[PDB]
């Protein structure tokens, strides 16, 4: 049974190895009161120290007194930790509580209307987020499940959305995203400690000193027109990529990782837009899923990818990128339905620290 | 990791042993041409071969005419089995189609309306559905996107439920899944090994008076909602009195392991597994392989979560509508809701590499 260590200097869930599924909660503050705001963070912290050690939370699930709901759901019992990490982040609208408005990072920047943004409120926002990965669904979302119950009266659900990668257990080599493509070649890898300084984690002379050692979130629920995509010309698909499907190596080149050469693809193709030379030299850390959720009412399958980007500043990283895409021949067969953006704060120091330390005091 | 035979007496996903992700589908047929209709199940087969060995469809996902869609859309590409097996079940309604309004088999009854049911018709029916069980979810659901694909034109996908979790068994020897009330679920169903109960409480005989249907089953999907807020505040003593098992080892109470018998009179009148145990109900017995789900919030703040149940039987008057009768004055029945509902024939299996599905009915 593997496990992530909960501490460091970063909150793990970003550069730590990428666990096979996702449970991502945005939630809603309901309390206006900082003191009891506080007490919550100290409580999720202690229960988060409990989760990622693959222990019940509280006194436990049971074994306790009968007269007492337990302290833990229950339905973790028995499974391993799994590699779960559980990750926090603050949205833009929890600084206009508690005072805190003049603490709002400005690389925690309000992201413009895209072209094509079809951004479903209910699935957009939120005052904080927790990321729960791990290699076992039930193990995440009994973590959002007990999280959410500890925060019952301070916090509720604002939306969830679960997600899947590879299934390690059986697969070694990049996963495929719904598409079929090779999702997550050009990427920055948590080996990369020099990448991860320069793109990924806040520093202190970026300008919000409490933020030092996070980083910040933007997360994007795209929808994928499946039923259109599966229609394409194999030629199609990979002009709208500029890599091959099998091998998914750059048009031109023969390996997956031979690096690309921009000028043979399509001027629109997704790479050539994405890439940091197209970008001023912007790079992302993406650490998305997929998604299915079902059917629609046409019977067409709610599938595509729950897009997650860290960065160390969000009008540096995902904005010059995703305002690149506004001609991006991938847009035919996708649209964004969900947004949030979220302050990922440093990470838990020791077993006396507690999640947003730094910014509360 | 491994290839479960797609080929045998009986179709696989039933006795198998329960995989971690299910990807349920019901389509509805929206073709005449009972020709055509047969076509789609041959065609269905020979994908179905291909997809439960691990292959992609036709003539694969990529090499082919750079200017003609793929026939496989790729995704499961350098993914294992991952013990994917397809389960095909056909409706009461098909059976208004194709002439074949005389075969519809007795055992495959409309189910009656029970005390508390909340059904959502558009998430209910269907002429027939597809059940696809895997450890790996992309491969379920490459296997679920490349049917709907092959069908486009004579079927159409009525609806569908994910679920992310097992929480059911029919192998006593490994570990019980827990549901999401925290208890295990399938201590005490049927396992794959018992053949005799099998043949006894889930295979079609021909003396059954269907021989289409013989060596088939019917399935019974139910879409189960739980009251997680009103769950999660109730007492351990009143979590455990509505079961009538322990929550921790799962154990009847009073009995120390899991795996012993329970004691029936030790549990409350109204006590879940003294309800549905079979020694209430005449022998009724169920083999259940249901699975967790949540598909977001329930736009009230709270996360959205229930069970989808399965349970396949000899015969549905005889198996999942006694017990769930029985279970009217369930004290389960504060905490959940029936919002989906929808029975299946499910045909023979597939005997060899000729064969296809449904052919005992068609064929
Ligand atoms: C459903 C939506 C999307 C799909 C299916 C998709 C798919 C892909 C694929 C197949 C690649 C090439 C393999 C790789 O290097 O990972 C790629 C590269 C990339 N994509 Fe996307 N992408 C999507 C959305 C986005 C968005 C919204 C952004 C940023 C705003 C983005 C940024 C990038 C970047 C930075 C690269 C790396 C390019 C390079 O450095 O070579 N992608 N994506
Ligand atoms: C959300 C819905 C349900 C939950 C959470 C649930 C949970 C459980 C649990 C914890 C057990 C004890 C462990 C076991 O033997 O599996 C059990 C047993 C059982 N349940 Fe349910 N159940 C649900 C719905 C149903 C329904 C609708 C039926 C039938 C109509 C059913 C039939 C049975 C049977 C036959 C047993 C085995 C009893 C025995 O032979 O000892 N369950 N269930």
């Amino acid at each position: 049974g593997s496990a992530v260590p909960f501490h460091g200097a970063h909150q793990a869930g970003i550069a730590t190895p990428v666990q096979d599924r996702l449970h991502f909660a945005a939630f809603d503050v309901t309390t206006e009161d900082r003191a009891a705001f506080v007490a919550l963070l100290k409580e999720w912290t202690a229960a988060a120290r409990r989760l990622t050690a693959g222990h019940a939370v509280g006194e436990g699930a049971y074994g306790g007194l009968p007269e007492a709901p337990p302290d833990d759901t229950g339905e973790a019992l028995g499974l391993k930790p799994s590699r779960l990490t559980l990750t926090i982040g603050f949205g833009p609208s929890l600084f206009t509580r508690f005072g805190l408005a003049d603490l709002r990072p400005e690389a925690l920047a309000d992201l413009p209307k895209f072209p094509g943004d079809n951004l479903d409120r209910a699935r957009s926002g939120g005052d904080l987020c927790v990321q729960a990965c791990a290699d076992d669904p039930q193990v995440a979302v009994h973590a959002i499940r007990n999280l959410a119950r500890i925060g019952f009266g301070k916090v509720v659900v604002r939306w969830s959305q679960l997600g899947f990668g590879k299934t390690s257990s059986t697969t070694p080599q990049t996963p495929r995203n719904l598409l079929g493509f090779k999702d997550g070649t050009r990427n920055i890898a948590g080996t990369e400690k020099d990448r991860l300084d320069r793109f990924v984690w806040a520093a202190e002379k970026d300008g919000t000193p409490w933020m030092t050692g996070g980083s910040y979130l933007v997360a994007r629920r795209i929808r994928m027109h499946i039923e259109t995509w599966d229609r394409a010309s194999l030629q199609e698909q990979e002009d709208v990529f500029g890599r091959d499907k099998g091998e998914g190596a750059p048009v031109g080149k023969a390996k997956e990782r031979d690096e690309p050469f921009l000028k043979a693809m399509k001027p629109d193709a997704h790479v050539r837009l994405a890439h940091p030379d197209s970008n001023g030299g912007a790079t992302l850390l993406r650490r998305g899923y997929s998604f299915t959720d079902g059917t629609d009412g046409l019977g067409r399958l709610d599938a595509g990818l729950f897009f997650l980007a860290y960065q160390r500043d969000i009008r540096t990283g995902f904005v010059p990128v995703q305002r690149n895409l506004a001609t991006d021949a991938l847009n035919e067969f996708i649209q964004h339905v969900g947004s949030a953006v979220f302050a990922v704060p440093p990470g838990v120091r020791d077993a006396d620290d507690w999640w947003g330390s730094t910014l509360f005091g």
